[PDB]
């Protein structure tokens, strides 16, 4: 089902401050080590008039290292898969909402994701492309009604120093029942590793490791 080496395909569409775009990605990684990378191409709507970093966390939780004593909600859901909804509520009132469908074909996960964002100030670091990536962070999860509810207080690093703060609230829903974990946490570090001049070709890397509270 889930091998030591896996790939994925991501398809994203979205609108941010009224700008429509589509992105296609090819990813690969080691799901039991919590390691993955992905290569993205903006296929419509490039160059984007806003910071790549708002899209980067919507581009793969099966690649999270889970210790043997915490049930792995995400890997168990396959082959059927799971869906998730997420809100990103920035401290100045900008909001993004994100929805995902996640499936699998052989050794390739398939992610279809939509994002809508609005009310980023037009001269602010998102719409002026002055963010410099996310701080490493811990999402805290727990179980309810066969789903997982995750919360993470994220922070975008700003050119000049300081942070732009964002509440991330996610609900993860397997398409069939799975063995439920208790309260637990995931530690992650996400980096952009490559990009062309106008961010129409981008690569990213992520490490994610689950642990108890």
């Amino acid at each position: 089902v889930i091998a030591k080496q896996m790939t994925y395909k991501v398809y994203m569409s979205g609108t941010v401050n009224g700008h429509y775009f589509e992105v296609e990605g090819d990813g690969k990684g080691k799901p039991y080590e919590g390691e993955q990378t992905v290569k993205l191409t903006v296929t419509k709507g490039g160059p984007l008039p806003f910071a790549w970093d708002i899209l980067s966390p919507q581009l793969s939780i099966p690649f999270t290292k889970y210790p043997e004593d915490i049930p792995d909600y995400f890997k168990q859901s396959f082959p059927e898969g799971y869906t998730w909804e997420r809100s990103m509520n920035f401290e100045d009132g900008a909001v993004c909402t994100v929805s995902n469908d996640s499936s699998i074909q052989g050794n390739c996960f398939i992610y279809n994701v939509k994002i809508s964002g609005e009310n980023f100030p037009p001269n602010g670091p998102v719409m002026q492309k002055k963010t410099q990536g996310w701080e490493p962070s811990t999402e805290r999860l727990f179980a309810r009604d066969g789903m997982l509810i995750g919360n993470d207080y994220m922070a975008l690093k700003l050119e000049g120093g300081g942070h732009y703060l964002c509440e991330f609230k996610s609900t993860y829903k397997a398409k069939k029942p799975v063995r439920m974990p208790g309260r637990h946490e995931i530690d992650r570090k996400l980096d952009v590793t490559s990009h062309n001049r106008d961010y129409t070709s981008v690569e990213q890397c992520e490490i994610a490791i689950a642990r108890h509270s």
